[PDB]
Order: structure tokens, then sequence, then C-alpha cells
């Protein structure tokens, strides 16, 4: 088996919140979970052609003051091609949490362990596992720096370089 | 205790809902009418898509859950006319849900297509796919069907023919979620 | 066998659905938001009557029945804000359906009624009818659900609150059948 | 070995038979039972050069009233050369059936089970196993929309494509 | 059972690259492997729904003098989708050779042994393994007739019926 | 854990050697072997910190006409820091070659497999496993277009991502 197991804490993203306009259902982090988006597996999916997600958890590491007011709710939609951004959809799914804009959370989802592409293509469901979405829950009274970090745990195979 | 600057949150059950659901049922995905004279050979009289829409009561399950998968999946054809109508019927259910093919020999390939007279109810028992389908619609359909039912006709009917094409399903709901379609 | 004048139908399985399911989970009943100073004495936070058609998922599963009986039925006062914020609430659970009075004497008067600061989050374990209920709308609301919960607040708050109340609920859904609203 | 197993039901061959035109003796369907013939082994023959049929059923399924008039006889002569389309041949061999027009019968006839050879040839008796015979036996007073089906399974080998 | 095991060669295809014009880069030969390319394999998969390459192997063949100054590179790119026609991208590839203008070559690439669709639809990653890329490598001095073959064993499935 | 074997081939270098300049001790090729110069190899030591060679071969595939005279001499001298292009020196070295300039050969070194740095430094024993020459022979009649391959089979370890 030519199979190479590959794993690793990356930040999937970091989005900046400026005190006042996170409203109620506002989507401070919408990102479809794609090897590019991962650092170090940004590069090993440049030379794989397949991977298989074995292991992914997702660890929201909020910067803000302790006396900040409202909270997040993060949650991962295991369909990549549902474009549904609410409180419903995130409460209806596995894995999510709610909480207060300084307290870190883990997200330990529900995600498919097919063996997916690493490169683009029509159908997205044969190419991500699935969308992470970070919404507030109350106005925030002071600005939140929000880092999405993602402990991750790939099978990737079929050696062959890829570009952009 | 103490009085902190900002007491921690306690929301405990969140994201924990059912994920496994198993639903049956029995319902009827085509009804048709001919008048006399028009079931020339090979025309169609019911093409349908296996859906979790077409499926009543499993389009409203599907909308609460992400993908699905057939256990148990028979069809009746149950034509509602007298013992002296001439011609016949062929039924049959292509496992790709992409076929777009209506003739005799495309559905005689496919096991369990059934030929029978206007005055003969069938069971049709096919070859469906096991695997976990997509509840939602995609890009490609063969991730969210498990096939397509055709029945045509065999020989010019005599009579107005009544056909109903019953379809007896089980399937396994999974990965609880809010489809808003 | 015999040729006969009409062939007897030989339609099976019909009218055998599946007759009960037991359908489980956790939504938001209510999400309100007070900026600073309206929050007066025996103001009116939420004011929500528990029927299917409130619960999302449960609104689609009881379009397939007809009558269901709640298990369990628990709900969570989640106020997020900080613990610096004067004021209370008071959440309480009416079982009579028809039951319109807002007073915190009322709320109180109901099993399982809390009273606490808006940065104390409560749960409300109330009384409910365990007897069959109709999913359907009807002429009297006491056949169709097992209450009304109502939030109020206590004293005139200081800062800007958001308040979520969720419901954690558990229904067992019975007699099938196909709800058109 | 290389030989590749092949089963299916496919209908030879449909005739339509007129209201009066049914006399004793008329020659329905008279098919000699070659590979090109059968719909999916039409296509699986034009890729191999030799078959040996395990099994052949041939299930008549007429669509006509029940109060129709006149029956059939049906018969499968073993040889392919044979040029005799009567009711004396047919109900000399092994399987021939006789029913009602309204009536589907099965016949499980006598074949060879030698390697055969899908291309045509001087010999047919190196290409086909039998010739399947269905007549009228009186007539009928309905229009009949005979249809017979053929449930067979062979074993193809020496792969080879081949044109018509 | 079903299935049903074939294996063959068949040109899947054929350049004529004339003096002069084969500079570095050129595009010799872009095919998307599909079942209706292989001629043997274009019947049996007319004649089943799925199908699964257990075996695949190519050999480039050029036809050319042997005074033909220049070389070429082939490779299996195990993506339908992926589309890049550069040196480093084939020959990141498993299998992936580099050869003389007048030397036969063998790519045994790598590939996932997934139940694939014989008929074509919206995503070609169900219906095809892959795509044979062969490029030029320093410019030709003779007219080259390359002809690249190619050595399947598949598993069929699913029985049906198909028109193209 | 966090060793990850990989493997491959690429083409290190390729170089085009007009007629006539292919004078006796001409240097060719001299490439020095690193992580940066193989393109899969490339991305896969941007991810990890020490990499160990446990196999590494090399194809020369030279594209020249048969009626080139001429030769060539290739060799891998197992020290990066080693300097010298001279033709004793690098048949010296195990697994060195010599072949006409239409011959296609393999170099198969001898070498340690001692943990290298993935990253370059001031030392490049510890960053490279050697350096590739490949010299002239006799003078060259025709212009030859030489490529020169290598198969690695590299063991990754200390996880990291680095820039270039
Ligand atoms: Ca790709
Ligand atoms: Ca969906
Ligand atoms: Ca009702
Ligand atoms: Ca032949
Ligand atoms: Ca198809
Ligand atoms: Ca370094």
């Amino acid at each position: 088996t030519n199979d190479v197991h590959l794993s690793g804490m990356s930040r999937i993203s970091q989005a900046v919140l400026p005190a006042g306009t996170g409203t109620d259902g506002y989507v401070v982090v919408d990102a479809t979970i794609v090897p590019d988006l991962l650092p170090r597996l940004g590069h090993a999916a440049r030379i794989f052609q397949r991977y298989a997600v074995e292991t992914l958890e997702f660890e929201i590491q909020p910067m803000c003051p302790a006396n900040t007011g409202g909270g997040y709710v993060a949650g991962f939609l295991p369909d990549p091609t549902d474009n549904d951004h609410t409180f419903d959809a995130l409460q209806a799914t596995r894995g999510a949490v709610v909480a207060k804009w300084w307290e870190s959370r883990t997200v330990r989802p529900q995600y498919t362990r097919t063996l997916l592409w690493t490169s683009s293509g029509k159908e997205q469901r044969l190419t991500s596992p699935g969308r992470l979405i970070l919404l507030c829950v109350g106005n925030n009274t002071d600005v939140v720096n929000v880092s999405v970090l993602c402990r991750w745990s790939v099978r990737l195979s079929v050696p062959s370089l890829e570009t952009p």
C-alpha cells in the first residue's frame, strides 16, 4: 500500500469581527473543508490525487476580553452542496456547539470517510467532506479575533502533481 | 462560589439529535390512462425516477436527513381493466438514473423485468444499490437516486387501460440535518 | 386455470404503513433581544405555544401522522449576557394552551417555574399532559397542544439582554395519515 | 479459463396477427436461434468467436382478449438445416406445447450443447442450436400480438470483434 | 454471478507527427480512457451498467526511422478532470515513461479500482479511470506515426443494455 | 508514525548538446540532488524537516538519431562537496555507466542512508545525498537531447512547514 497517512493541527480560517457588527445570524466563518485551505495539507494534496478523512475536529479559539457580550454557534454541515447558513441548520447537525465569545470549544462532527478527490470538480460531494459554519448568536460588545484550528488526519493516495 | 467576570455557558444537549430512522411504506408512483388505440408498440406509459420527493411520506422525512439508503424496493403494476383487452406491457427498473433508453430490449435486459398482458398484474423485484444516497439534489443524479422505472406498451391495446404503478419501499435515513430546498 | 369474466384484484399490502415513530430533538422555540431599559417589570419576553409546527423537525413528521403524545418536555432558558446586568426573569409553562395570563403570580403558580437573574441560565421541568394530542389544528386548542411557555422580566434590566429559550422534546407519533394544511 | 458466462431474458421475435388470417398451419414465428436475434446476446457475440448454449427456454407470451378463438402450437426443431414447418414436425419434437391464444406457455427443448460459432458459415449446424417455430392451430377471431421471450444462458470464448 | 471478467489490447489512439512540428511540450495524444474508446470493451460496456478496471497498462509503439532525433513522454493521469499538459505533471504520475521517438515503452500506472459507470454522465470521475497524455520532448526530425495501445482487464457488473 | 515513505520518478535535468560541441570531458550535466530538484519530492519536503533516501537510481535517456557517433559517462558522486569533472573520478564511483549517445542506461549508486535535512544550510553534506555528473566521451555527431531521470524512494520525518 502506497497510502501516506498525514495528520496535524492547522488553522483553517481567522476572522476579525468589529464591535457592533456581530448581529444575530451573521456568518463569521463559512469554509468548505478542502485540503487547499489547510496549510500543511495544502502541500500534501498538491502531490496526491485522492484523500480520505480519518479524523476531523474543529477547535474554535476566539480571543476577546472576558467581559465581551454575545456568543457564537459553530457547526459542520456534512453536505458540501448545501447552501444553508442559519441557526436552524447548525442546531440540526451533530457536533454543533454554542458558547460565549471568550470560550474555546471543540466540534466533533459527522463526516464521510469515503475516498474523495483533492482536485476540484463538478460534483462538490466528491471533493470535500463538509462545510464549517460559525455564526454570531448575539451582538458583540467588543472586537473579536476568532481563529478556527482544525485537527485533521487524512490518508492520501494516487501520487500526482497538481496545479492551483 | 465566586462572582467571575463572565460565567461559563451551560448548553449541554446541543448537536445530539436522533441519527437513524427506518421508514417504510407503499405509495403510487404513477397512474396512467390510455384511450383505445394509443397503446402503440414502444409507447412509454410511465417514466418515474425513484427519488425521496417522488415518495410523499419519504419526501418530508428526507427533508430532515442528509443521506438515505434503500433497504427494500419492489414495484407493483396493477392494470385495472377487463380480461378482453388486447396488447400488453413491459416494466423494468434501470439501476442507472441517467439511462434514458425507452425500448423493449433495454427494459428486458434489466434483472426482474416483467412482460405481461394488460389484464395481468405483476411485481418487479429489481436490482438497486444498497449504498448510501444523498437526499438532496446534486449535480450528478447517480448520487441521489437508486434508479428509474420504465413501463412501456408492447402491443396495440383494444380498450382504454388504467394502469397504476405502486412502489413498496423501505429506507434508512441517517446524518441528521434540516434541508431547505 | 380458466379465463373468467374479470379476474380478482391482487393488491396485497395496502393500508399497512408504519404506525408508530419516536422522534426526539432539542430546538430553539424563541429568541429575544431587550435593549437597555425596556425590561420593565411584567414585560412579556417570550410567549410560545408548544405545537408540532413550532418545532421544526417535528413539523414535518407531524404532517404524516394524526395524533402525537409528549413523552419528555423540558425547557432551557439561556441568557447570553454578562454578570453585570441588573434585573431578572421568571419562566413558566402553563399546561392550559388557552390560558393567556401574563403575570408573575400566574407563572410562579405552575409547577417547575423558575425565577433567576439575567446572568443565570435555568431549566424548566414542567407539568404536561401525557395524553394523545391531535397533530392538526382544530377548533379547541386543548386537544392539539400540551401547553404554553411564558418568559417575563422581573426587574428593569441595565444592559441589552439576549435570551434564547430552547426546548428538549420527545414525542410518540401514531395513527398514520397525510395531512395537507 | 477465459470463458464468459452470460445469461438473461430477451424477446427473440414479436409478430402481429390480424383477425381472420390465422389459418391452420400459418407460420406466425419462424426464427433460427442465432445470437444475432437475441438483443443482449447480439452485442456479446459481436465480441466473441464461439459460444455454447447452457440453458434455453422459450416463453410464449401472447397478448389477446380472453374470448379470442383459435390456438397456437410452438416447438423447437434441434436441426437448423431442417426446412419443415408443419404441425407434424412440431409434435414429433420434444418440448412442444399447444395452447389457446391467450395462454402463455413455456418450451423447454432439446438442444445441442457443443461449442458453436457466432459468425455465419456454410454449415448452419455449426452456428445455431435449432429453430423456433410457432404456428396457428385454428382461425383467430381477434388480432393477436404474440411475443416470444427467450431465457438463455451461454458460455462465450475466443475473443474477437466481428462485423454484421 | 453477474461479474464478467474481460481483458485484451486495443489501440486507444494513433497520431501522425510531421517533421519539425514535434516541438517541446506539444500534445501529441490526449485520450480519456472510456469503454467506448476500446473496441472490444465498447461492446462489453454496451451490455452492462458498471465496470471496474482491475488491470490497465499502455504501450507506446512509435513507428519512425532510427535516425529520428527526438523524444516523447507518456503518462496516465488517474483523474479525468485534471487538465495539465506539462512534463512535470506527467512525470509525477506513477509509471510515466520518457523515451526516444524510436523506442517502444510501457506505462504501468496507479489508479483506484472503483466501480465506475459504463454510460456517460455529468461527472467524468464516475465514468473514466483517467486519461493518457503523450507529449513531445525535443524537436523531432522525421515523421513519426505513433500508436498508443492499451492492455485492459475489467470486471463488468449489473446486466443491462445501452445505446451510445 | 511521523515517517512517510514516498517514491517516484522525476526528470532532474535535461540538456541539449549541439553537434560538434560534445568534446571529450565536456560537462553535459552536473546536478546536485536536492528535494527541491524533484517536483513531487519538492512538495513533500516542504511539509517535513528531515528525509532519508532509502532508494535512489537514475536513468539516462538520450534522444538522438542512431547515426550519432559519440558516448557519455554518467555517475552519482555520493559527496555533494566533491567537485571533480574527470572520467576516472566518475568511473570510480559505484554504479557509474559508460554508453553510446543512442543507448539509455541505468545508474544504481552507493550512498549512506543518513537522515538528511530538507532545508538548505551552510553544509551541503547534511542536505543532499550527492550529485549526478554526466560527461561526454568522444565528439558527438548530431544534436543530442539528453534527459536524466531519477527514481527515488525517501522517508520523511519531523513534521513541519517550510518556505523555499
Ligand atoms: Ca485531481
Ligand atoms: Ca443535503
Ligand atoms: Ca389531522
Ligand atoms: Ca466468427
Ligand atoms: Ca447507463
Ligand atoms: Ca528546515
